[PDB]
């Protein structure tokens, strides 16, 4: 079987998601010695900003197969699935995600890419997952506060909802699930809020000081990963 087959046997399993038979194939494939069709096969994933990359990253990461990440994807799928210190980076603008000192009333603290800081305890995150309906979530939680990347109800006129930090994951609005996307050589990803469906950014409007409010966005977002996606990187 050339690796041009065993390549789409494994594509194919990943996005009618059938993790449990990928992982299998995946297992196989390594102890195998062929490792370069999982790096290819992810790459591909990743290219055509395939959801489901992120839920094989999972399940080889639950499977006994914590190795095949390490070894065979982007360095960020290790940042996110070992919990690791990271900050959000986004493409666009460079700016780095954080909250705000003061509570803006029951919403909880403001969540923005301050304008200055990018070094500073604050623009700590970590990833914390789940897995339910045959999909990975995660918990996005600012290191300095304990408290939980979450979308607020109300909505400015574009459908816009504001991004803020809680002490609580209470809804599937402090829940998230990403797609990979290259640009260039890097590899992001577009964050999106379980509850609307809409696209982690940051804002057009830009603040004296130099932040930008952070939205869940009302619109599409796919095709622009250097607009619209993000980097994570090691804290």
């Amino acid at each position: 079987v050339p690796n041009d087959i065993l390549e789409e046997q494994l594509y194919n399993s990943i996005v009618v998601a059938d993790y449990d038979s990928a992982v299998e194939k995946s297992k196989h494939l390594y102890e195998e010695k062929k490792s370069e069709v999982i790096t290819n096969v992810v790459n591909k994933l990743i290219r055509n900003n395939k959801m489901n990359c992120m839920e094989y990253a999972y399940q080889l990461w639950l499977q006994g197969s914590k190795d095949i990440v390490r070894d065979c994807f982007p360095v960020e799928f290790r940042l996110i699935f070992a919990e690791n210190a990271i900050k959000l980076m986004y493409k666009r603008d460079g700016l780095a995600l954080t909250l705000s000192n003061d509570v803006h009333g029951n919403d909880g603290r403001l969540a923005f890419g301050d304008g200055k800081d990018k070094t500073s305890p604050k623009v700590s995150w970590k990833f914390i997952a789940l897995w339910e309906n045959n999909k990975v979530y995660f918990k996005i939680l600012n290191t300095e506060r304990n408290q939980y990347l979450v979308l607020g109800v109300g909505t400015n006129p574009n459908g816009d909802h504001m991004a803020f930090g809680v002490n609580s994951v209470d809804s599937f609005r402090a829940q998230w699930y990403l797609q990979p996307a290259k640009y260039d050589k890097d590899n992001l990803f577009y964050i999106y809020n379980r509850e609307y469906s809409k696209a982690l950014t940051l804002s057009r409007t830009l603040e004296t000081s130099g932040n930008r409010m952070a939205w869940g966005y009302n619109g599409r977002v796919i095709g622009s990963p250097e607009h619209y996606a993000w980097g994570v990187k090691a804290f």
